[PDB]
DNA sequence: CAGGTAAGCAGTCCGCG
DNA sequence: GCGGACTGCTTAC
């Protein structure tokens, strides 16, 4: 097999490697890379080198690493740029994998690890390590085995074996139903001594090394923890044995408002899953704990103990080593889902960087463009200082508040990254400027054209046409890959639905799920099979079928993340190519587009109607534009259709044969007006949204900017079984809203999309009488909390104290001297309730940590002085107001004179 | 910690005769 | 109590 790295460092003048050799054997190899870096020279010295401007270069071949960063030093002391790859290690990789890498996931070592540490004084600070490890589970993805470490002797007690057999025993049973499938997969090690503990672990990481390591919370609480206790037992040099190469590093990480610590352990590549899931999830959760991500995702029921944990491993030690298998499980489960770990392989291994680096796209992207670069013998500029500077970006028009029935969508097929390939916006193909004109000349077409040589963004940068840009080469890439995931997540989705339709009339029989590949559309023989199958297998195929989306999704979105990271990157002063001329050159045409479309849109639809001056396009953002669809179905008249399927089947049409043709005319003009390389601007149909037929609900409506809803029936060719509520930006979509509330708003919205305003009312009338009965979790508010100690004043607030720091501080007061409570965590996510007047708690409202039950210290209180009324007209009535008047809609009945009979 | 700007709403402080 | 200046938080792109 081809060579690939699994880590690559920097020690001293040396690089330290582990890599899978030709035969598939993990290797380690220590190298003393001798790095070169690069000068500018004189025309006449014959070269094979150029800079990204064309300008020669000679090349240095340095003694050591540290030869070479001391030439830079001394080239800044000069005033000269010093070239090329500075970071030696990514220099290291280009020259040693010159090749694109085709890596085998199954021989890298991954593993999943989670602690236990019993605290009778709060929680265990990981930088003092002062009690014992009482328990590590430890999943090897090459062994396929949890690996069990039981501490049975302990400072806070003497505990029995824990029995795998009773772990396998339903809850009922008394036991802890620890998953079946992985049963015959644990290895149990129970032990008699902390100290044996941990040199039988060290033993056991020596010989099975992480090169991923993840868990949950590992980079900040489990691998300091460990690193630290073993620290304190034995000392330092045994401490750094969980590093293959004997070398940490304490980092600090910092950020506006205090600092933390980590463990650098050079040789393994950290991927906290908690930092993938923030990153590659796309979602914004209320909680972190993995028993509520692990709720989230999976469907699986919280861990429930009796008592605090602090005494879970004394009073249950069989639960409590049990339930640390699980958490190292549900992490897997997880990945098993979103296949993050997947994806980060995916990409490191595509720009020839440390894995752990797929968290910045500025380093991806400078790996990326340096390789690139360096096939051409090409030269990187050298990396410099600009002071961060503000710059526009994209435009949004101000909708009128309003229903809106019919309502079909537009919007380009990656934005930013399609404009940077038509416009070939990149470091080194910058030609010049040209002299500006206001915007709405351009978008109006009553500007000079900008250039008849070079092609243009109307910012007033002029770009060459003869050759593609190395930003726009190696940005088409990664486009293309995202482009064939979504295929694969779209024919995921439309197969699910096609279940869907199926589950309507499921067959009374025995029988299996098909095996088919669910990223490909169905064929008809596949459609005629499903016809014929059972409830139980239509709902493992929708499964299955979902699976395959959820994994098409977390390919796609992140490449496209990455895609439009670059575009960003352009605008980042950490980026070696930073530069606000190319930023804006991005940004400022998309302003143009998107205002230059909605003009012929607007003059294509009044032309077919035969009106003039009436807008159609009622709204757009950055690239996207909503246009109302009702005079074109009104042309038909609503009576004509058979059913709702049969006017989405005409718009949808409209919209294919009619619409988009209009927009491609529109904007080949429009890049023949800029002189642009290539014609990119593709504005596909997003959404074809309207009530059921026959109805009286709305169809759709908007508040304002960035604040709408829509009744969706097809979306980007998926034709629903059905319909879907779009809702962006209202209460429903923010995880700051109360979970009941989301529910009840979309509920109301949903009424008032469908149905229409009788519906709403009848709604609004029950959930007004009855929300006083709902979990207080679910009707609390959630905010992060920054900045804690800086309003707090004795325990009190201080001047300007947002709402939910004084709840915190309330919450501290409450439990003060409480050695035991939860406390706060700066920086974390909390509930928030407001109080009734004359509390004990002496103050309108209280906040406790998000994803977890109010300490029994003070939740009868809390429940007993909670404030409903408050809670219902800011988080339930004051929205509702919002949606209602903007849909000129009421959610109460009026008076009439009906009444007087 | 890690990636760009636009823009919405909650809430504080305080004016507004 | 609404509106502005401001902080804080959170979404849409
Ligand atoms: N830097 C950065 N820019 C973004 C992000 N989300 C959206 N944008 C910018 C770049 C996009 O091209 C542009 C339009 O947003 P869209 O959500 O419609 O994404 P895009 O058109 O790229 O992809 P699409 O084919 O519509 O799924 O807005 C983001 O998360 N980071
Ligand atoms: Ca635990
Ligand atoms: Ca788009
Ligand atoms: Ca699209
Ligand atoms: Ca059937
Ligand atoms: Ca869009």
């Amino acid at each position: 097999m081809k060579e690939f790295y699994l880590t690559v460092e920097q020690i001293g003048d040396s690089i330290f490697e582990r890599y899978i050799d030709s035969n598939g054997r993990e290797r380690t190899r220590e190298v003393e890379y001798k790095p070169s870096l690069f000068a500018h020279c004189p025309e006449s010295q014959a070269t094979k080198y150029f800079d990204i401007y064309g300008k020669p270069c000679t090349r240095k071949l340095f003694a050591n690493m540290r030869d070479a960063s001391q030439w830079i030093k001394r080239m800044e002391d000069i005033g000269l740029e010093a070239l090329g790859m500075d970071d030696f290690k990514l220099a290291y990789l280009s020259d040693t994998y010159n090749y694109e890498i085709k890596y085998d996931h199954t021989k890298i070592r991954v593993a999943n690890f989670d602690i236990e540490v019993t605290s009778p004084d709060g929680f265990p600070e990981p930088s003092q390590a002062k009690h014992p490890i009482d328990a590590i589970t430890h999943y090897d993805s090459i062994d396929d085995r949890f690996y069990v470490f039981d501490l049975l002797n302990s400072p806070y007690g003497n505990v029995e074996e824990w029995s795998i057999e009773i772990a396998a025993k339903l809850q009922e049973q008394g036991g802890d139903e620890v998953p079946s499938e992985i049963i015959d997969k644990i290895i149990y090690m129970p032990f008699d001594n902390e100290k044996e503990l941990l040199m039988e672990y060290l033993n056991f990481w020596q010989q099975k090394t992480p090169v991923i390591l993840t868990g949950w919370n590992v980079e900040s609480f489990a691998i300091p923890y460990v690193y630290n206790r073993i620290k304190n037992i034995f000392g330092e040099s045994t401490a750094k044995r969980l590093s293959p190469h004997r070398k940490t590093r304490v980092k600090v990480i910092e950020n506006m408002y205090g600092s933390r610590e980590i463990i650098t352990l050079f040789g393994i590549s950290v991927l906290d899953y908690i930092d993938l899931y923030k990153k590659f999830s796309f979602t914004n959760q209320p909680s972190y704990s993995l028993d509520y991500i692990s709720e989230f995702e999976l469907n699986v029921g919280k861990l429930k103990y009796d008592g605090p944990i602090s005494k879970l491993r004394e009073s249950n030690h069989q639960r409590y080593i049990s339930y640390n298998i699980i958490a190292v499980y549900r992490v897997l489960q997880i990945d098993a889902k979103r296949q993050f770990i997947n994806l980060s392989l995916d990409m490191g291994y595509y720009a020839k960087i440390q894995i752990q680096s797929v968290f910045s796209p500025i380093k991806t992207w400078d790996a990326i463009i340096f390789n690139s670069l360096k096939e051409q013998n090409k030269v990187i500029p050298q990396g410099r200082s600009h002071p961060v500077q503000p710059y526009p970006g994209a435009f949004v028009k101000e909708p009128i508040p309003n229903r809106y029935k019919y309502v079909m969508s537009f919007d380009l097929t990656s934005a930013y990254p399609s404009i940077i390939r038509q416009v070939n916006i990149s470091p080194e193909t910058i030609a010049g400027t040209f002299k500006v004109a206001p915007l709405h000349d351009y978008i109006n077409a009553v500007a000079e054209r900008p250039s008849d040589v070079y092609s243009c963004s109307p910012n007033g940068m002029m770009y060459y046409k003869d050759r593609d840009g190395v930003v726009p080469t190696e940005i088409t890439k990664v486009f293309n890959q995202r482009k064939e995931h979504k295929g694969y997540m779209l024919a995921a989705q439309r197969n699910g639905e096609i279940i869907k339709e199926a589950l309507h009339n499921p067959n009374l029989s025995v029988d299996e799920p098909l095996d088919v590949d669910y990223r490909f559309d169905f064929s008809d023989e596949i459609k005629e099979k499903i016809k014929k199958l059972s409830a139980k297998s239509l709902n493992e195929m929708l499964f299955r079928a979902q699976r395959t989306e959820v994994a098409g999704m977390t390919a796609q979105i992140n490449r496209k993340a990455l895609i439009n990271g670059l575009a960003g990157a352009l605008g980042n002063v950490w980026f070696r190519y930073y530069d606000l001329r190319n930023a804006t050159a991005i940004t400022t045409f998309g302003q143009m587009a998107l205002q230059w479309i909605e003009r012929k849109v607007n003059e294509y639809l009044n032309e077919v109607c035969g009106t003039e001056g009436e807008a159609f396009v009622l709204y757009g953002d950055t690239d996207s534009i909503y246009v109302s669809a009702d005079k074109i179905i009104d042309k038909v008249g609503e009576s004509k259709f058979r059913d709702t399927n049969h006017w989405v089947d005409f718009l949808d049409k409209f919209a294919r044969e009619r619409m988009e043709p209009a927009i491609d005319r529109g904007f080949r003009e429009m890049c023949e007006y800029m002189n642009n390389k290539q014609h990119l601007m593709f504005m596909d149909r997003e959404a074809i949204a309207g009530p059921p037929l026959g109805s009286k609900g709305i169809g759709g409506f908007w508040t304002g900017k960035k604040r709408y809803a829509l009744n969706v029936w097809d979306m980007e060719g998926t034709r629903y079984a059905e319909p879907k509520l779009k809702i962006m930006g209202l209460e429903t979509q923010k995880s700051s809203t109360p979970k009941a509330v989301q529910k009840a708003l979309k509920e109301c919205i949903r009424r008032m999309l469908q149905e229409g305003e009788e519906s709403l009312q009848e709604y609004f009338k029950e959930f007004e009488k009855e929300f006083r009965q709902l979990n207080y979790i679910s009707i609390a508010s959630v905010s992060s909390a920054n900045n804690i100690a800086k309003y707090d004043v004795g325990g009190f607030p201080g001047p300007k104290c947002p709402f939910h720091i004084r709840g915190i501080l309330t919450y501290n007061r409450a439990i003060k001297g409480n050695i035991d409570a939860p406390q706060v965590v700066e920086g974390e996510k909390v509930y928030v309730l407001p109080l009734r007047e004359g509390n004990p708690f002496g103050d309108k409202c209280i906040a406790w940590p998000s994803g977890t039950e109010i300490t029994d210290l003070i939740k009868d209180d809390v429940l007993h002085w909670m404030d409903y009324t408050v809670l219902l007209e800011k988080t339930f009535i004051k929205p509702l107001e919002g949606f209602t008047s903007a849909a000129k809609l009421d959610y109460e009945k009026k008076a009439s004179l009906f009444d007087m009979f």
